[PDB]
């Protein structure tokens, strides 16, 4: 059962994170895509979001030439929650060539509570690529699973 | 004069973070506190934005005070600040806290503060949410607070 991989040895991961992955299980089968920029974004929870078997959890597609860039891989997942929100992070994306000390890309998704939908309104917020390190692409989406 | 330090040498800091830093200025003069837990683990968490929250000039941005003896533990230092915002929230992270002795591979503590929009106050409801010390890395103390500055 291939899915999101958390830090730590298999079967010895944080119970907090494991519980959140369980809570989001109903979203695994879904696919989320941005609406509208020269790029489109596709996001999935613990499942391949790309079309190149790269293990992507979130990909960026350049519309003009179809280039698919891996923003983050689900084999490097972090997930935590607050009152009415859940933050999901996928590290290990394709490396930058000139920005951010050439570190691997990363996806940060802020899922906010919304009692009216199981999941929707996924869209990019911005890309932070102006730092020497710890850069990231930020996204937001709504989900009733984030309510609590 | 000492304030939050962002990653990167002077002139190499993120334009986004620099702008956000300036936006947070009205919060610098404030101080926040919240007591939670039960002895012998009752703590008093003191948080400040880009200013010393501790009583030992350690550059702490957020401290955990052991109520049983008043001992101060640094959760995060503001010279290791990261800040970013979304549509109706702002997340502040202070790394460089005191090292754990038995958890998280002894990495330095870290404070993560989720600031949610509230048009009724400049800042209120500072609340400790939880502590994640069960991972091999990337552990952290999580807090929440309200602020009109997080409103778009
Ligand atoms: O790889 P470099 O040269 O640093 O350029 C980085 C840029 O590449 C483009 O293809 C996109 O993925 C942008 O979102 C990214 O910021
Ligand atoms: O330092 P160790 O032995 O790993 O114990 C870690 C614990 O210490 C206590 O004093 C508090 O700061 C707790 O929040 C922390 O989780
Ligand atoms: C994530 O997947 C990539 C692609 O195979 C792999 O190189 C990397 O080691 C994985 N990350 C971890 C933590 O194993
Ligand atoms: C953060 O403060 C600590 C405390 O002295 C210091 O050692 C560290 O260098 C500071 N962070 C940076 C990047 O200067």
């Amino acid at each position: 059962e291939k899915t999101c991989d958390l830090v730590g040895e298999k079967g010895k991961e944080s119970e907090k994170e494991l519980a959140l992955l369980k809570r989001l299980t109903p979203l695994f089968q879904k696919s989320f895509e941005s609406t509208v920029d020269m790029y489109s974004y596709v996001f999935r929870v613990c499942r391949e979001a790309g079309q190149h078997s790269s293990g992507a959890g979130l990909v960026q597609i350049q519309k003009s030439n179809g280039k698919e860039t891996v923003v983050g891989r689900f084999n490097e997942t972090q997930i935590f929650q607050g009152s009415n929100w859940i933050m999901l992070i996928y590290k290990g994306g394709d490396e930058y060539d000139n920005h951010c000390g050439r570190e691997q890309r990363r996806a940060v998704v802020m899922i906010s509570c919304n009692r009216h939908t199981l999941a929707d309104n996924f869209n990019p917020v911005s890309e932070e690529r102006g730092k020497v390190q710890d850069c990231f692409y930020l996204f937001e989406m709504d989900s009733s699973l984030a309510c609590s």
